[PDB]
């Protein structure tokens, strides 16, 4: 049929990963493309590519920003079209899950590493301007967005419980940074963005605060009848 | 009719942007597309931020060449693609004539800045990556290259007579490196590129070692006779 287009957003280490490695277990008409940041975080170019920037963007940020947000963007459009090009062509209610989008890449990320002074106006405005050509040259516009909401207190922990050694030094503040801007996008859809069509997409908000691995029936339940909405 | 598309091809002040503005009065059947950084070189979004990454260039090319290059061929495809879509409607043998392509952006420039040690592997591999994916996500694929070939000298002369403050320090070894890359690229046909289409496209040479801006006619003639066999 039309695949429809579903974003899982939230915060770092709220679950995402994890929710949608159980979606895509649960029907043959679900498919899910995981986010390449995360993928790079576990042989090909693009991974190593990828190991090499976010190794750079540890030891200095306001260096690698640009080029970093740059190719996670680029390496997501790739994933998504590949996938929505590639998938589900015999399916009867095709849904593709995707790990964040290209709004979280630039009104998340880009935009705090903007306001830490780790990208200058040169490279925002840059960067806004690729992101804005790059996404109209539509075929990845979501159909709804599934916010995995969870406190910044929750993502300290769970970020404890994934274990990722370069991870361990993210301190509590810039969790709490990152949460207000998803509340803000998601929550009070207070934060205006140049892709007028998302004011109007419907988000459903799944707490995420209580562990899910071996309970997730009640999310599973909202998210099918949030999609039977769309 | 179906527009030909011919990229301009030279050194730098080889006299690209005076042939071009040259061609452009001779038919309404003809348009030309500036290169953005000869525009940057010289209000809009883009000149502010070109006109900014250019003087970071001149100060300090090892930090600016991945976000640069980057930009002048995201500019170049935007510029490209504008004139394709915008104009030529009601000619009856409609030629567009880029000053250089995507092609000099990454295989003359971007390499250069590579060898030059201005970008690291990463850097290279995610622009070449870049390159690779944007320009197959075809519409700008070129019917014919039209070769300005002068002397280094002729080139480090022309950027005396050009007089741009920021170029009179452009020694005469870095126009000799550029030379050898375009004679590689477009007399001998050494150089191997990701475009296989690129091997078959027919090069028009044209010495351009004598000045030509009260004099062109026998230049334009030959232009005239390599659009016909197109
Ligand atoms: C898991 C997070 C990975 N991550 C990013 N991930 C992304 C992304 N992820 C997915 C899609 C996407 N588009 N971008 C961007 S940065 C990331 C974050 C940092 C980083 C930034 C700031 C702080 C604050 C520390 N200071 C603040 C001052 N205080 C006085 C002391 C404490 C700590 C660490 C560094 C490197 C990377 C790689
Ligand atoms: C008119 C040229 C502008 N240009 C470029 N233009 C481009 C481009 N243009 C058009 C499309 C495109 N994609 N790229 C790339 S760099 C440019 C060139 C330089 C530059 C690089 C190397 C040297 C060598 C000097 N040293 C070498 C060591 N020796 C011991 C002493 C002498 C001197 C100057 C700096 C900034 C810029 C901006
Ligand atoms: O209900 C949950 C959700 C996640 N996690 C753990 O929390 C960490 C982060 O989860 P994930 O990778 O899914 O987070 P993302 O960054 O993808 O949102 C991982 O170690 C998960 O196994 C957990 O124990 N219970
Ligand atoms: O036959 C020519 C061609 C060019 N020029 C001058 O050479 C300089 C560089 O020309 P251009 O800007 O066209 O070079 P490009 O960098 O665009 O190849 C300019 O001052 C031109 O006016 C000239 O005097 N005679
Ligand atoms: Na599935
Ligand atoms: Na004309």
């Amino acid at each position: 049929t039309r695949i429809k287009k579903i974003s899982i957003e939230g915060n770092i280490a709220a679950g995402k990963s994890t929710f949608v490695n159980i979606l895509k277990q649960l029907s043959e008409d679900w498919e899910v493309v995981p986010e390449p940041v995360a993928r790079w975080s576990n042989l090909t170019m693009e991974q190593k590519n990828g190991g090499n920037v976010l190794q750079m963007m540890y030891e200095k940020p306001e260096r690698w920003s640009f080029t970093f947000q740059t190719y996670a963007c680029l390496s997501r459009i790739r994933a998504q079209l590949a996938s929505l090009n590639g998938k589900l062509k015999d399916a009867e209610k095709p849904v593709l899950f995707f790990e964040r989008s290209v709004y979280s890449d630039r009104y998340i990320f880009a935009s705090n590493l903007y306001e830490s002074e780790s990208m200058n106006e040169t490279e925002w405005t840059i960067y806004q301007d690729w992101h804005d050509w790059m996404n109209n040259q539509q075929s990845l516009e979501l159909d709804g967005i599934i916010y995995l909401q969870a406190t910044p207190e929750t993502c300290l922990h769970r970020i404890y419980l994934r274990g990722r050694n370069e991870e361990q030094g993210i301190p509590l503040e810039y969790l709490e940074k990152l949460h207000y801007k998803h509340e803000s996008w998601l929550l009070h859809r207070t934060l205006k963005t140049n892709f007028d069509y998302l004011q109007e997409v419907p988000i459903l908000t799944l707490d995420v605060n209580e562990d899910f691995k071996d309970k997730y029936e009640s999310l599973v339940e909202k998210v099918k009848e949030f999609l039977s909405t769309l």
